[PDB]
């Protein structure tokens, strides 16, 4: 199926997911002398103190650390959203080199990886009906700069070697998510889509400004990572990003001047 080689990567997606051309697609450029600054936004409330994961799990395109959604334990609101959204679950794309591996670049300029928040409207429910409207999902783009260790991190860069390989997953409880984020919450926001097939335009960005340094140690682990499942040859899980898309008629807000 899909991936991001050169026979199956983003520029082939249109073929089994003609969304890849839409109206709303991430990610994209954010250019920092025309966004927008809006008085209005209101600051983000993010009230992750009774979060709950669960396990973590490689799925051949990268890891993700799921959580329990079935109450409002972990959720995000205010800023430009409207209602509660439920965090799910989380994860990153990274890149071969320090510089390339954020999907979202800031007046071009690449990061070397990005984390996704990942957050559904509980007004639908579930996560499976949020993915059918046009305010379903809200997420939360961290970026990665190498430079200081993030203790925080270390956690997930530990467990990493048990689900090397595709399909590989293990138990990961009691991660508290609050240690990755940074310290101001400023952010840049938008109307788009998850930035992988289905490629669903059903997403609120919500970009923060300020990104977290992680040590080159810490990136090294990620990268270590199998796309392929076991039994196969080697093919480390790097450089699973998709470029940026056109902005088309979107404008991008700031909550920040
Ligand atoms: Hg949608
Ligand atoms: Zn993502």
């Amino acid at each position: 199926h899909w991936g991001y080689g050169k026979h199956n990567g983003p520029e082939h997606w249109h073929k089994d997911f003609p969304i890849a051309k839409g109206e709303r697609q991430s990610p994209v450029d954010i250019d920092t002398h025309t966004a927008k600054y809006d008085p209005s936004l209101k600051p983000l409330s993010v009230s992750y103190d009774q979060a709950t994961s669960l396990r973590i799990l490689n799925n051949g395109h990268a890891f993700n650390v799921e959580f329990d959604d079935s109450q409002d334990k972990a959720v995000l609101k205010g800023g430009p959203l409207d209602g509660t959204y439920r965090l799910i679950a989380f994860h990153f794309h990274w890149g071969s080199l320090d510089g390339q591996g954020s999907e979202h670049t800031v007046d071009k300029k690449k990061y070397a990886a990005e984390l996704h928040l990942v957050h559904w409207n509980t007004k639908y429910g579930d996560f499976g009906k949020a993915v059918q409207q046009p305010d379903g999902l809200a997420v939360l783009g961290i970026f990665l700069k190498v430079g200081s260790a993030k203790p925080g991190l270390q956690k997930v860069v530990d467990v990493l070697d048990s689900i090397k390989t595709k399909g590989k997953s293990a138990d990961f409880t009691n991660f508290d998510p609050r240690g990755l984020l940074p310290e101001s919450l400023d952010y840049w926001t938008y109307p788009g889509s998850l930035t992988t097939p289905p490629l669903l335009e059903c997403v609120t960005w919500i970009v923060l400004k300020e990104p977290i340094s992680v040590s080159s140690e810490q990136v090294l682990k990620f990268r270590k990572l199998n796309f392929n499942g076991e039994g196969e040859p080697e093919e480390l899980m790097v450089d699973n990003w998709r470029p940026a898309q056109p902005l088309k008629n979107r404008q991008i807000k700031a909550s920040f001047k």
